[PDB]
């Protein structure tokens, strides 16, 4: 197993965020810490996922560049919170693993830890330096704040 590039836990075994993966080794490394499933926020689906089929891809595709759609953050959420549910973890890519990926990082502490979105934008650019580097990329997360409460 290869770990992924920008790779690191944002929830101890439950959560974890990463750059594009490309190859198997970086698959097969995944399913030895226990991330069964990868969110995958890219324009296309990262290559050679299919070398491992045991981890379940989820494609949720975001335009580069651009902040997630409302419906994409509960859907990413509900994908996080049933994986766990079965004791899985989950991994979460996008590109370079910051933008989109820290978003929606931020947005999972926003709802499972409770934490108020400016602290949780904190957090992860504390775990991720880099993360959520954009306006809009902030803004995703406190309007996901505003109708989580």
């Amino acid at each position: 197993g290869v770990q992924p590039p920008n790779f690191s836990w944002v929830l101890p075994g439950r959560l974890a965020g990463l750059a594009l993966p490309r190859l198997p080794a970086h698959y097969q490394f995944l399913l030895d810490l226990g991330v069964r499933h990868l969110v995958s926020l890219t324009e296309r689906g990262p290559p050679h996922s299919d070398s491992c089929p045991g981890l379940t891809l989820h494609r949720l595709r975001i335009p580069d560049f651009c902040p997630p759609a409302p419906d994409q953050i509960d859907r990413f959420v509900q994908i996080v919170d049933e994986a766990n549910a079965r004791g899985e973890a989950v991994g979460v890519h996008c590109a370079l693993g910051f933008g989109r990926t820290g978003t929606m990082l931020a947005c999972y502490l926003v709802k499972e830890r409770g934490l108020a979105a400016g602290d949780a934008i904190a957090e992860i650019r504390r775990l991720r330096p880099g993360s959520i580097e954009t306006y809009e990329q902030e803004k995703a997360v406190f309007q996901f704040y505003q109708r989580t409460k």
